[PDB]
This record gives C-alpha cells, structure tokens and sequence, in this order.
C-alpha cells in the first residue's frame, strides 16, 4: 500500500494512512478548559486519516505546562465535546492522548508541590517556557499505593474522554513522561513490583492500558513510545528488551495500534516492534511524502503521523495528495495561550475563492 490507501485501526476505517501526531498547544490556558478554536483548529484537519490530540494531562499532578487543557473535571469534559463534535460533522476520527508528565515539571505548575516520579532522580537541563529559566527539581518518588493512585487518574481520564465523544485513547507512554519514566531502568530505580526487572518496569504503562481497555475496549486503545530514548532526560541498559516485551504484551491485548516518534535510521527498532506487536504500527518524527510511502510500500509501518507539517498546514492530506508546497511553520506560535488563532488557526490553505 501507499499513504493514501485505506486502512483498518481497531474499530475505524481511515480513509488514508495519514495521521496528525500528538502536539502540545497550550490554547487552552489556565482555566484548562477546551475551547471553540482547539474545536475549529482539529477540524480544519479532519480530513486526515486520523487525529490525535495534543497530550492532555490525567490529573493536575500531571501538568507540566502553562495553559495545558485537562480531562479530569467535568467542565473540561463539556468542553472537549466542541472538538469531537467539530471533528465528527467533517467526517473525521479523534482519539486524545492521555498522559502524566511525572518528573517532568516544576511545584510552580503544581501549587507548590514536587512532580512525582518512580524515583527521585531530577531530570538533566531546564524546565521548557518557564522564565526565569531553571532546572528540573528532584521528583517525589511514589509509594507503592500512590502508582494505584496513577493508574486510577489514567481509568478516570479514559472515561471522561469517552464521555467528551473521542473515538478511542492513545497512552501518552513517550518521550521521558511518567510511563517512559517507570519503562526505563535509567529513570526507575524502584525495588518494588514497579522497579527492577522489564517485566516489572512496563507494569505501571500496561496497567495504565488496561484501565483504557477495561473503559473503551482493546480496539480503542492506542499507545504512543519513544524507542530511542532521545528526549527528557531518557535511556535504558536494553532498549531493544524493554521496547520489545512492551510491543509483545500490548499484542497480546490486541489493543488498536502501537505509534512511536523514531526517525528512521540503522538503529530503528520500528520494524521490530512492529513484528513483536503484530498490529497496525504508526511510525512518525521526520517523515515526508516519499519517505512516508517508501515506508508503508516495504511493510516497515502501516501509517505515517506528521507533526511540524500538521501545525502549519491544515490541508496537509489534500497537500501530500497534489505534491503541493508545505507552509513553513513557524516555531515562535507553537506554544502560548496568549497567540490565540495566530500561528494555531490562522495557516492558509491551498483554497482562495
Ligand atoms: C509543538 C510540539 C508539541 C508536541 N507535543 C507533543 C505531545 O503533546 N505529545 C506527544 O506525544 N508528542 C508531542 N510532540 C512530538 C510530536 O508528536 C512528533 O513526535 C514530533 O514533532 C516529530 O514528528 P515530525 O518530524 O513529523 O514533527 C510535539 C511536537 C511539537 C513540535
């Protein structure tokens, strides 16, 4: 196949293999609360094969991030329901990232308090917007009742993105956030039932995933990863152990897809996991329209999610379709409630009369 043939994810027929990625906005602002222009911003792009939203954190412990929306209140739920309704009257299918940033945070997000981890270990470098600048604290390792604690947020989120009418739930299980931080042996020094054998580090991520299924039923359920381990602060003694049991035990549940931000290189473990899941595979992180298609034509993935390119155009799938020009996004609007439309809403598309 090719990036524009149909495709069957759990329950959905996607029209296409394009997917958007999961991208950070921070439109909501401080209320949190969902918004008409994050509805009319996913709509403009419901003509991808799929759309999954922007990480939305699972509890207010799980912030890391000025203006995040979240989907533990009721409010929030009411308003997320603009988004899915904008994106079903187009004719489009959303799931939203569920997550929990853990260590990655500052108690300035959190009323005051530490972010919370599987240890106390602080992440390297500084916290992302925040100014001043200032490192990442040590985090406040969980007890063993309090990773239950974790996983009920993840049950309750799950439900409340149901009730908001989502099409399923991707697991935010990337990029060095709570559930990367329990996978991996650099970040989990746990000598509990969460720490200290593969099996026992992917438990919080796979309990995590079985409260979605036990909500939404395994089709409904997609998790995202991080197999290289690049970002926050990450890295693990056997990537190719760890990502592999994870990718075996979500197969064996059947969930709806596995996603993973992974350029492609020597080192892909992509291929791999995509054999151990034995599921559509959504590959993502620098692909374009020939990489893309030479990717899904060799087996290697079954759908490309973009993310710079579903920033600046809307029209990304009509775009990739025609060969078109790409709109430049522009970096300086990725982020901030205070931009509003601009640099979010406001990216032309190839239509003028
Ligand atoms: C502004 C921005 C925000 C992002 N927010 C998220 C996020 O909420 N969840 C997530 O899993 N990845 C997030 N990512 C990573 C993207 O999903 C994606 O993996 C990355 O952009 C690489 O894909 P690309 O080369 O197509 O952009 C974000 C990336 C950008 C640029």
């Amino acid at each position: 196949p090719n990036l524009f043939d149909p495709l069957r994810v759990g329950d959905l027929n996607l029209p296409n293999r394009v997917v958007m990625a999961p991208l950070t906005r921070l439109r909501a602002g401080p209320t949190h609360i969902p918004n008409a222009l994050m509805a009319e911003y996913y709509g403009q792009r419901a003509s991808a094969g799929l759309l999954i939203t922007e990480g939305v954190p699972v509890a207010p412990q799980g912030v890391g991030y000025a203006g995040v929306p979240g989907i533990w209140s009721k409010e929030q739920t009411e308003g997320w329901k603009q988004v899915t309704k904008a994106v079903h009257d187009k004719g489009g299918r959303i799931f939203m990232q569920i997550w929990h940033v853990g260590r990655i945070s500052d108690p300035e997000l959190l009323n005051g308090e530490l972010p919370i981890a599987p240890s106390a270990i602080a992440a390297k470098g500084h916290v992302s917007l925040l100014r001043p600048q200032r490192d990442y604290p040590t985090p406040r390792a969980l007890s063993t009742e309090e990773v239950a604690g974790v996983v009920e947020a993840f049950r309750q989120g799950a439900e409340n993105a149901q009730a908001a009418g989502f099409d399923g739930v991707q697991l935010h299980g990337a990029n060095g956030y709570l559930l990367d931080q329990f996978l991996q042996d650099g970040s989990n020094q746990r000598t509990d039932q969460y720490g200290g054998s593969i099996e026992n580090r992917a438990r919080l991520l796979l309990e995590a995933a079985d409260a979605a299924i036990s909500v939404w039923g395994a089709d409904r359920v997609g998790v995202h990863l991080a197999p290289r381990a690049d970002s926050h602060s990450m890295g693990d003694s056997n990537l190719a152990a760890t990502f592999g049991h994870v990718a075996k035990a979500l197969g064996e549940r059947k969930i709806g897809f596995v996603s993973a931000r992974e350029y492609e290189a020597a080192d892909s473990l992509g291929p791999d996991l995509k054999k151990a899941f034995g599921g559509v595979y959504i590959a993502n992180e620098k692909f374009d329209l020939a990489s893309a298609n030479a990717a899904i034509e060799a087996g290697k993935a079954d759908a490309i999610a973009f993310g710079k390119a579903y920033i600046a155009n809307p029209d990304l799938v009509e775009r990739l379709k025609a060969g078109a020009a790409l709109n430049t996004p522009d970096p300086a609007t990725f982020y901030g409630f205070e931009n509003g439309p601009r640099g979010y809403t406001d990216y032309p598309t190839l239509a003028q009369v």
